[PDB]
Formats: structure tokens, sequence, C-alpha cells
């Protein structure tokens, strides 16, 4: 419950990159620059803290326990206004930072831009649900930077980690109390051009430091310890950070490699070996060649060595020869083979072939080949296994198989192998470092052309990987001395951790029948060791060499997988009901990624059924494949020109006609035979079949461990496949049809205040948007309602649920063909919709491509593995679109979400699913220049795209628009669903930061994370606990994208909008209630909610015949408000029923275009509902609240008159004027003070403690004593609160009436004391209006609020006595 008390500042240290503690160069320093950071200090700014080495410029750290508050008292020294920003969910409206347009009072605009020589006070307070409180790790990590210019305040060096942990662990020093050590790594890029001195800077720094020159962090040896990487850079980068030689755990995955995009961060344990150096290797392409590292030195100190079990518990030992004895060679290589099928004409004739004499017939390629002799007097396969092709040497290394690598470079070069995640014992180095030790603990990491050598290293049962992650790791190994040049000569291969699988010493698994070895390698020959013997030696033309063209160069720009290029000739066989296991991975001097969409089928992701893999670059991962369809399919991968078309791996699913293994050409080792028949899975060894690897005779022995011990102690076509599915049909009919769509929406009347905003692009483009029609045969659409205001761009969302089946009836409607592609879904060829080779004539092929003005009926069905797994959550997102020419459809519109949720989510609103909210949001930027309606010279310019505006036609949108994306409201507290999704722009890596929230995960019940990364392809489900009410924003936090126009102000409002917005106390004046059509003599002004009277309804004029028109009576509200229902009440004299059944309503914010869809809205399906009876009040909910000026109903069916009486349910503007409790209770009657309880002498006493608005009983308001213009009423708050706005009333006894008329408000601060309530802009007392009759209301409001606990409410000018009943409306600050 303590309070974090923190001091900071700002200030310019002159900073070079790099330390130097000498003189003679340390005076004339050559290099430097200028820097503006955070600096801890002493409390009152007299000291100032020590700054430890390792922290460059990386600020103070601040932190906090889950429950405690923080009170930074910023102080900026430097010479330009800044702030602070965290990232999680505590700020209110004054202590965030960030100055965006939220429409709030300039007393809560200072923590905004904190000018320099001026303080401040920033206030936090971290909830009980902003921290892990459960199975996340220990305690999680956030970082603080400016915000008041996202760009110059980062370049400039000013950033800082906030480390906010869990109720229990922190001690008081700031340090944990299990860990032993408490890093945090800034791997950062400070771009100096974009900076407060703007020079020219290649820096790829860490901490401040450039090209390793951090000084050496380091710690003792077998200890436990806690990391904290952080990483921010102004553009969008990806650091891949490595851990050599040692294991993590983030997220339950014993990984050995964190991944941080930009703006992230993240937090992860490990517990160090043996001493000796290590690296921290940035396995990004880039961030390798720039330079950024650091250094682990293990030291000894003399505590405790442990000691712990050594043998496979006595049993499980497999000493035997199952090493391996590989080398290194120089063989031919065809990337096409010798004579395929689907032959190439650029590779061969050109790159191999002696046919117009280019280079010769070999191509000099390194390849590890594996001898399976010890003497290297043989290789184990010269032809291939049926199957294999190059299938690597597979090194599958689980306890203590005796893995011993053996290796004889036969090469021309000296080269070398290096694993990954493996560490190495002291007699040799198996690794490429600087220190190698002298002879006597020799360390040698290379191995000249022609000699032999030997590395050492066999791994036993004490890193076996989390349950949690998957069955058979995978991770690479390559040549370690020149990664980018040995790897592109062709050295790269498969080590395989597995658990303890082996039945014998030939080492088979289980849980997996069949496994096959993919990766995706790009050999760039101008970076390979034999150009040499490609061009220089080996050639007929090099008469005029080839080089530095854009042909040539890129010409051998050899992107594969496993090396073969044109095809898998034998397409991937299979059987039924299998589990087949792939090992996926990737390589190439390239710095982006790859996304595999995996047609057709799904595999198995910590429980979750995902359909795509987003792998970074060199690191692999493994997944399983079930098979459980028939037919051909495809394996391909979908970026950009050079990669999406072409990688591709077509393999079937089928049988034919017992198991296909009768006649056909997939002879497997069952063999499917006659069942008395003999082959493989048929072993029975002298005791029985396979058990395990026979030992001693019964070896009692047999318990398995827990790994560590617990110690411590006309085309109307419909659909015609769904016969054998058996399902719960579910009908839809889509379409798709052209239409004008401008992003910029704030210039469409939402935040459009200027006037000289000059148009940098396009007015308008003309897209293609999916609908969604109401019957096979269309024209009677069904129009977007309140609900699908936010979906912009995205189609109608298709809902479904687990076992049920769905049928599409898409009907193009435009230029071109379009067709459609499910995710994660089960279906046949026929309704597969993608477009490439098929199993059948075009009988299957109808569904590939839909012909302009025709239609075709999909038939999907969402099985088991397609429905929301992981039981903490409820529905699972996903998507489909036009896969026709998927990269130029999705550009242009057509993209959509596909829903799948569990059983039971279904309401009797069409039996769509619903009962919890959810937005669904696609991030993405749109590219003008890939779709199909570019018309190439705009009018801007013709000969590069708009030069005058160079790049102006790509757009960063949030789900369609642009800095508007209207829909986004949310109440208070309401658990809201999210589905983000990210396939349009790919190589764009996304960050979702929502402002003062902090979203969540399912599955393993707890994940906060703070903000999310979009993986390009991933589909995730989130929930997000709304926080405050007012303007918040939603955005990326990439720099770059954020002011680029991914921003979208969406709105948390009160969390009891139910106050009556003034029909029936009297704030809506009757000069401002129209009506069309009448009835009778029942003037409009007499339609408030409970009115007495003999006229007591609306009309006009006589209507003499009103049963079929749809007259409507117009409520003004003179500013925009919120509107969440409406009570209706129905009139009479006294023998007229006269009431209405249904009646719907419409509404508008300039009362001209009007949007009259909110009787037959969403939830609804084109009906709404009205009252029953006489005046008996009944009153409806608008589930999605609506919000404008002017609203309008409109009676259909009444009782034999449509009469009514309306009264509306809202709430406020800025969004946080809740009663503050007097009515309600929430307040004692211990927090109102005044002058006089005046009592009488012939009778009652008047409470000035009973000022209740619309309670009722004795005399319950405040007739002070005695007149006079010097009492008042005092109200003590009991906490500084946001007074905003008042309601005033007037009181009597049973005859002559008498209130208060104008009064004048003094107030104070946070002690006592009074001071009048000066107008703004003038220069005395502000002067109210109180009350004109005795029971109406009158609202009075302030232009600043009050921001106090004390108030005091004088009766200034009154009629004949002072009496009110009071109430307050204010917000809870902190």
């Amino acid at each position: 419950a303590q309070l974090r008390q923190f001091y900071v500042a700002a200030q310019g240290i002159s900073w070079s990159y790099r330390p130097e503690p000498t003189n003679s160069s340390l005076n004339l320093s050559v290099t430097s620059f200028k820097k503006i950071v955070y600096r801890e200090y002493e409390p009152y700014f007299k000291k100032e803290k020590p700054q430890s080495t390792i922290s460059g410029l990386l600020g103070p750290t601040l932190y906090a326990e889950v429950g405690d508050i923080i009170k930074v008292h910023f102080k900026n020294k430097a010479d330009k206004p800044l702030s602070i920003h965290p990232q999680g969910i505590r700020y209110s409206k004054l202590s965030e930072g960030a100055s965006y347009l939220d429409h709030t009072f300039p007393a809560e605009k200072m923590d905004d831009a904190v000018a320099p020589g001026r303080e401040y006070t920033y206030e936090w307070s971290i909830s009980e649900d902003s921290g892990p409180t459960h199975d996340d790790p220990p305690c999680l990590t956030h970082i603080y930077y400016s915000h008041e210019n996202l760009i110059e305040d980062f370049n400039s060096g000013l950033i800082g980690p906030l480390l906010i942990c869990k109720k229990g662990t922190l001690t008081e020093g700031g340090t944990q109390k299990t860990f032993d050590k408490q890093i945090v790594l800034l791997f950062a890029v400070f771009d100096e051009s974009k900076s407060w001195s703007q020079s020219s800077s290649l820096m790829y720094t860490v901490n401040g430091y450039v090209n390793g020159t951090m000084p050496d962090i380091t710690v003792c040896a077998h200890d436990h310890i806690s990391w904290h990487l952080l990483g921010m850079s102004s553009g969008p980068e990806l650091f891949s950070i490595h851990f050599n030689g040692q294991v993590l755990e983030q997220n339950h995955h014993k990984v050995s490699a964190i991944t941080l995009v930009s703006a992230t961060s993240t937090t992860a344990n490990m517990t160090v070996g043996p001493e000796g150096k290590w690296i921290i290797s940035s396995l990004t392409p880039k961030h390798l060649q720039a330079g950024m590292q650091a250094y682990i030195d293990i030291k000894n100190c003399p505590k405790k060595t442990r000691n712990l079990k050594k043998i496979t518990r006595e049993q499980r030992r497999h000493m035997k020869r199952w090493e391996y004895f590989i080398a290194a060679e120089e063989v031919i290589w065809d990337y096409a083979p010798v004579i395929p099928a689907n032959m190439d004409k650029k590779y061969r004739s050109q790159h191999l072939d002696n046919f117009s004499n280019q280079i010769g017939k070999h191509y000099k390629k390194v390849m590890y080949t594996q001898y399976e002799d010890e003497s290297f007097t043989k290789h184990t396969v010269n032809p291939n296994m049926k199957e294999d092709g190059i299938l690597g040497p597979i090194i599958r290394a689980q306890v203590r198989d005796t893995l011993k690598i053996v290796f004889k470079n036969m090469a021309s070069r000296p080269y070398s192998i290096y694993p990954h995640g493996v560490t190495f014992s002291p007699y040799e180095d198996e690794v490429n470092s600087s220190f190698t030790s002298g002879r006597n603990n020799t360390m040698i990491r290379a191995v000249q052309p022609g000699e032999t050598y030997t590395y050492k290293w066999n791994i036993l049962e004490f890193d076996e990987p989390t349950e949690n992650d998957a069955q058979c790791l995978t991770r690479p190994y390559y040549s370690d001395v020149d990664i980018m040049r040995d790897i592109a000569s062709g050295l790269i291969g498969l080590l395989l951790i597995c658990k303890s699988r082996s039945l014998d010493r030939r080492g088979i698994q289980r849980a997996a029948d069949i496994e096959q070895q993919a990766v995706f390698a790009v050999f760039d020959e101008n970076k390979s060791w034999y150009l040499e013997d490609n061009i220089n030696k080996f050639c007929e033309n090099p008469d005029e060499v080839k080089r530095d063209d854009p042909k040539f160069y890129e010409s051998n720009i050899m992107s594969t997988i496993n090396g073969y290029v044109p095809e898998s000739i034998t397409t991937l066989g299979f059987c039924f009901d299998d589990t087949v296991q792939w090992h996926f991975c990737s390589v190439g001097t390239q710095n982006e990624i790859l996304t595999i969409h995996f047609t057709g089928h799904s595999f198995i992701y910590g429980k979750r059924h995902e359909d795509t893999l987003t792998l970074f670059p060199m690191r692999g991962e493994s997944v399983t494949v079930t098979m459980d369809n028939v037919g051909t399919w495809m394996l391909t991968s979908m970026n950009s020109s050079p990669r999406s078309k072409k990688l591709r791996l077509k393999f079937r699913d089928v049988k034919c006609i017992p198991d296909d293994d009768e006649d056909s050409y997939e002879i497997f080792e069952p063999p499917e035979s006659t069942v008395m028949a003999t082959r493989k899975m048929h072993d029975r060894l002298e005791p029985e079949d396979e058990e395990s690897d026979a030992d001693y005779d019964y070896q009692n022995r047999l318990a398995a461990a827990l790994g560590i011990r617990s110690f411590r102690n006309p085309d109307n076509i419909a659909a015609w496949y769904l016969r054998s599915n058996n399902g719960n049909r579910r009908n839809y009919y889509i379409a798709a049809e052209e239409i004008s769509w401008d992003y910029s929406e704030f210039v469409q009347r939402e935040t459009d205040i200027e006037d000289s905003d000059d148009i940098p692009e396009d007015t308008t483009y003309k897209k293609v948007v999916f609908r969604k029609y109401l019957d096979s045969t269309f024209t009677k659409r069904d129009p977007r309602g309140e609900y699908e205001e936010h979906l912009g761009i995205l189609g109608p969302i298709i809902r479904a649920e687990v076992d049920d089946v769905i049928q599409v009836r898409f009907k193009n409607l435009a230029s071109r063909p379009y067709s459609l592609h499910a995710h994660g879904l089960s279906y046949e060829k026929s309704s597969e919709g993608k477009t490439y080779e098929d199993d059948s004539p075009e009988w299957f092929k109808e569904d590939n491509a839909v012909q302009p003005n025709s239609s075709y009926t999909y038939v999907w069905h969402a099985t088991e593995r397609s429905g929301p797994e992981s039981p903490g959550s409820a529905c699972r997102a996903w998507a489909y679109y036009s896969a026709v020419n998927p990269e130029k459809d999705i550009h242009s519109g057509l993209i959509g979400p596909l829903l799948i949720c569990q059983k039971g989510i279904l309401h009797k609103d069409s039996n769509m699913p619903m009962d919890m909210r959810e937005f669904v949001l696609l991030f993405m930027t749109f590219d003008e220049k890939k779709s199909w309606y570019y018309e190439k010279k705009s009018r801007s310019s013709w000969r590069l795209t708009s030069s005058e505006m160079k790049k102006s036609h790509e757009f960063h949108a949030i789900n369609g628009m642009i800095y508007s994306l209207p829909g986004l409201k949310m109440y208070e507290q309401e658990w809201v669903r999210l589905h983000l999704l990210n396939i349009g722009g790919s190589q764009d890596i996304h960050v979702v930061h929502f402002h003062g929230q902090t979203l969540l995960e399912n599955g393993n019940k707890q994940h906060q994370l703070g903000v999310w990364p979009l993986l390009p392809g991933s589909f995730k489900t989130l929930e997000m606990k709304a926080s405050k009410p007012g303007w918040w924003l939603l955005n990326t936090e990439v720099g770059e994208n954020q002011r680029a126009g991914m921003q979208t102000p969406f709105l948390i409002m009160d969390r009891d909008c139910r106050m009556p917005m003034g029909l029936s106390t009297g704030i809506i004046s009757d000069s401002q209630i129209k009506a069309s059509e009448f009835l009778g003599y029942w003037e409009p002004r007499l339609a408030r909610l409970n009115n007495g009277g003999s006229y007591n309804a609306w009309s006009v004029e006589k209507l003499a015949a009103e049963f079929a028109s749809k007259p409507w009576i117009q409520v003004d509200m003179q500013k925009e408000v919120i509107i969440t229902g409406i009570q209706t009440q129905g009139a009479k004299h006294y023998l007229k029923s006269c009431y209405t059944t249904e009646f719907y309503v419409a509404y508008s914010s300039n009362q001209i275009n009007w949007q009259i869809f909110k009787g037959n809205s969403t939830r609804n399906v084109m009906y709404f509902n009205g009252n029953s009876d006489a005046s008996t009040i009944k009153e409806n909910q608008f589930d999605p609240p609506i919000v404008a000026r002017y609203i309008r109903i409109s009676p259909t069916r009444a009782y034999n008159r449509p009469t009514l009486r309306l009264e509306l349910q809202g709430c406020e503007v800025n969004g946080c004027s809740t009663p503050l409790g007097m009515e309600n209770g929430k307040i004692e009657n211990k927090q109102i003070t005044a002058s006089s309880f005046k009592k009488s002498w012939w009778g009652d006493y008047w409470e000035p403690f009973r000022a209740r608005l619309n309670a009722q009983g004795r005399v319950n308001a405040w007739q002070a004593k005695a007149n006079n213009n010097k009492q008042w009423l005092e109200i003590d708050l009991l906490k500084i609160k946001k007074i905003t706005a008042i309601i005033t009333q007037g009181c009597k006894s049973l005859s002559s009436e008498m209130y208060v008329k104008s009064y004048t408000i003094h107030y104070s601060e946070q002690g006592v004391e009074w001071k009048p309530y000066r107008l703004k802009s003038s220069m005395v007392d502000k002067i109210f209006e109180g009350n004109t009759n005795t029971k109406g209301h009158v609202k009075n409001f302030f232009n600043p609020p009050i921001i106090s606990r004390f108030i005091r409410v004088i009766p200034k000018t009154w009629n004949q006595s002072i009496a009110l009943r009071l109430e307050l409306f204010g917000c809870d600050i902190y």
C-alpha cells in the first residue's frame, strides 16, 4: 500500500556514443552528439543518483507492486516542452501526458506539455486488473517515453522502463526475491537525423553504445536471473534476439531466441550454467552487419556448487554408436533436378548446362553430406529413399544417444558447424568466439581446407522443453565462420531436440506417423564463395563479364524451398487419419519474414488449431498436420512478387479405393495389403512387440519422474453438397459490387473544424466491397445497423457455430470474376475458390471462378478443429476474401471476417450469435497502385505516382477509414471482445495500443501484454475491460504510423447512462417540439411524461383520418448528447385506452440527414416494440446507444389513436457527468453542512441535510432560518472531485411556494477556504439563474469544472425565501 514516489528530470547531456576514460583524446572529443535524457534525482533535486554504467541513456527504472501508487515529481530542465506517457490502464486525463483531440478543459492540458523550467506531479494507481496476478511471469515490463513528439522526442534519447510487478514479490530496494539479478536491455536505433540536433547517424546501438562497446555485464554461475528486454525505434524495425549457448523460458515456451518488434517489451528467466564468456546475438540479417550485441561473462562466487543426477536414472543410458560423421564437399548442384517434368527455361540453358556455353556443367555448391562410416570411405545414400530427395542430414538429439559430431572438412575453404541452443563443453569450442584459449585448454572453431576435427556434445534430460511447447523442437545448424557468405554457399541443416522417444537404437518416433522436412532458403550466389567457380573460372561468355546490372545480379537470386526450385514432382501423398509432422525454418540474406498459408487443413498450436504460421528469419518451428480431408491442396506463402506466387508445394490427401495401395503409386509400408501379410509396424522381438529398448529381465525401476524433483522439502441457384455433412445449416446471401469510398471520414463532419486543409490526394477511390442481401433473388438488401458502423470496408460478419454447416450464395456483380476462400475451415475442392490444379473435370472447378452477373453457392463445414479452443474464450476470429488474385483483390476492398463460436452462443434475434459485445478491426495499409481500379496517370502527376506528393497513394487505415472510424463505443467496466486481424499489409508488423487500457488473452487464462503485436496472418481474440470514461485514443505506437493516420478516438462513456434528458423535469423547454401530422387538439408542448392536466399528449391540428401514415414528433437538445433508451406512456382523459404497440425511432445531428434505423435495428430483425396499456410507464433500451442532436420517433400501430408520451434516457458530453450519489444514497448525510437546521416554534424542522432530488416525504429541502443574502450551503465531497454541473430546485409546504432565483458559487482548494467563481473571460463574479417555477428543474454548467472537494452555494437573489434541493454531477478523479 506504499507510494512509490519518484523524482525525474530531463537535461541536455553531451553524449558521444561510446565511453572512454583517458585524457588526451577525451578533451578534444572528435565525435559527439547533443542529447536529452531522463536522469533520476534524490528528493528535491539536491543530489543526483549514481546512474550505473550499463545504462547509458536508458533513464531511471520505475517500478511498483499491484496495489501501490506512483507520484512522479517531474521537472523539465531542458529547453523544450516535454512530458511522460506510460503504458497500461492507470492514467486519467491529467496524468497521461498525451495531447490529442479529446475535448478537455485547460486544466487537464498542463500534463500534456511542461514548459522548460517548470514542475508538475504525475500520479497513477496500479489496479487489480493491470497486473499479472497469475501464471504470467513473476512480473511484466512496459516502456515509458515522451508523448509530446513521438519522433523528435525519442531519437533525442528520451525513454525509460516501467516495470510493474505482482503483489507479494518486490522488495524495498526494487529487486525481486527469488531472482538474483534485475537486468534491463534496450535494443534501439537512434536516428539522429530525425532528432533535436539533425546530424546523420548510422546508429544501431544498445543502451546508447555502438558496435558492441557496452561494458561487460557479468554474474555468478548456477543462479536464477531475470531479464527485461525492451526495444524501441521510430521506424518499424525487428529484433530477433538470440542467447548463445543458453535457454530461456518466455510464455511457458522453452525458447532460445526472443523476438521483439519496435516499441514493445517482455520479461524472461533463465538459469546460468558453468562459467565462460557468451554473446547476445541479434539474428536479424540487418542488425548483424550493423553490429550490436553485449557480453555475458560468468564469474565464480564461492557460495555453493550443486551436485545432481548425472546418469539417465541408470536405465535409459542409450550409450552406443549413434554419433554423426558429417563432412563438407562442393558437389554439382541442380536447382532444377535432372530431367524433371516441369522444366524451366531460365536455370537450365543459362546457368547449368553447356548449351550456349554459359558456365559448363558443374556448380561448386557446398553441403553437409553424411557418411555413415567412421573412416569416411562411403556416403550413406547416393540415390534417394523414394520420398526424400534433399531431406537434410537429420540430427535427432535426445537423452544420451552418444551424440558425437565427427567432422572432416573436404572443401577448398575454412568452414565449421554451429548449432542453436546447444551449450558447448570446454574441450572443443563449437563456436567462433574471439578468446580461443592456448594449446592447453584449446578451443578450435574453424577447419582448414583438408583437415579433420571432432566436436563433442551429447544432450541429456536436463533441458527438456515445457509441455506447452511442441513435441519435437527444431533448430538449425550452419557454418559460423561467415554466416551470410557460408549459408549462401549452401551450408544448413536441421537439429531436432525431441523427447524420450527412443524405442530402439535406430530412433523411431511416436505420435507422428509421417514426417517431412521443409525449409525456405534463399541462396544469393552474389554472396557465395564459389561465384568465381560460376562466372570467373567455369564459363565461355566472360568476354564482357555480366555484373553490376539489374538483369544479371538478380537473375542468380535463387529463392527455393529445400533447394529444389521447380516442384516436388511427387506431390506429398498421404493416407487418412494420419498425423504428419512438419519442420519449418527459413534463412537467406533478407530482412523480411514469411507466412505460410496451409490450404485445406490446420495444425495444433498450443491446443489452438491455427492455419497460418509466421516464421521468423533464421529460427525454426515445428507443427503437426492431421489427415481429415480428400483431394489435392497447397502450402503457399504470399508476400510479394518473388515469393507469393512461387513458394508452393502441391500435396494430395487421398486414398483410392481401399486405402489407395492396392493398385496405385503410393505403396507405403503397412502395406495396407491383406491383413495376414508382413511388413514394417510388425516387428515382434524375443519378448513381444515394440515396448521399449530391451534391458534387464524386469528392472522394477519403471517409474517416470517429474523432471526436476519437487525439491525444497436467372441464376437463383442454391447449395448442393450438404448431403453427408448432416448439418444444422445456416444461410447467407453475400454479393460484390463497386462503390465510391474515401478513407478520410474526419472531413466528413467528424473532426473537420478547419476550413483550409488542402486535400493532398484524390477525392475518393472506386473500390469493390462486400454487401449482404436477404434472399436468393437479390435487390432486397439489408442495411448496416448501428452494430456495423465501425466495419468500414469489411463485409458482413459471417457468424456460425461449432459443428454447424454454412451455405453461402455468393453472387458476383462486378466487372471481373471473384470468389471466396475461408480459413481453418473444412470443405471440398468444389467449395474452395482457390485457383490452381484440381482432381476432376471442370465440375470441381465450378467454384474456382465466379464470372460476372452470376452466382455460386459454397458449402462450408465448421467442424471441431474449426471452433474456439482454449476454454477461456468464446469466439474464434478468421477471414475470408476474394481469392482469385489474392493480392490485388484484398487491396481492392473485398475482405471480411468469419467468426466461429461455441455451442450455445445465439439469441432469439434471428439466431445470429450474440450476447457479448465485439469490435472487429483489420489493421491494414491500403495501396491504390495494387488495386484493380488504379487509374495510373492520376491528375496530380502522370510521370511518377503523383511525383508532387510522392507515395501519397498508400493509406494507413484502421479497419477502413482514417482518423475517424466512428462506431467504437463502449461502457465503463464491461468486457468487450476484440478480433484483431492482419493479412493485407504483410511485411508491416503492427502493435496495437489502446490508451488507458490493458488487453487480455485466454487459454492459459492469464496474459496482460499491455499492448499486443499483430503478426501479419495471425487471428487474435482478446478481451478489454474498459477503464474510464472520456475521449480516449486507439493507435499503433510505431511513431511513424501513429502520425501517418492510424489513430482513432474511440469513446468510453458512463456505466449509469440512465438519467432523464429533461422532458419530465423541464430542462428541454417547449420551444423545440415539432410535429408533422397531429392528433386533434393536444399541443405537442404537452408531450411531457407524467404530465397531468386535461391535454397531455402530442398534436397540433386535427387529423380526421389517421391509421396508415407515420407521423412524427421531433425533440431538440441544442447540443450533441447521448441517448440510451426511451420511456413511452399512454394517454387518456377518462375513457380512452389509446396505447401504442409498435413504433420506430429516427435521429440526426443536423436535422437534415436522418438515420431511421434504431426501430428495425441490429438486435431486432425488422421491427421495434412499444407500450401495452394506459398509463403504466414502459421503457425500452438501445443496446448500441445512439448519439445525436435531434431525435424523432414515429408510431405505426396503436390503439385507435396513435398517441404517446415520451421521456428519454441519456447521459452527458465529456462523458463523466454521473450522479455523485445524492438521491442514489452513495453519499451519507455527513457530507452536507450549512447554517441553520431552521426550526419553528409551532411546527417542523427545515433540514439542509435532505437536499435530495425527487425524494418525497416531509420537508425535504433547506428553508434557511431567516431570509438574508448571507446564507450558504457547503458540500464536503470527502476527496477532490471534478464538479461538472448542478441542478437546482424549489420547495414549499402545501401552500404558497417560494424558490431561489439567482446564485453565485464560492469554492475551495483541498483545504478550508472560500473563493468566488469569477467567469473565465471576465473581471468579476459570474451570476447564475436559479429556479423559475416550483417543481421544474434548471441545469447550470461550469465553463471550467471546479476541481475541489469543498464547494459552497451562495443564494444571492431569490423569491421570498431560501429553499432548494441540490444535486451535483461530478467525476471520480485520482
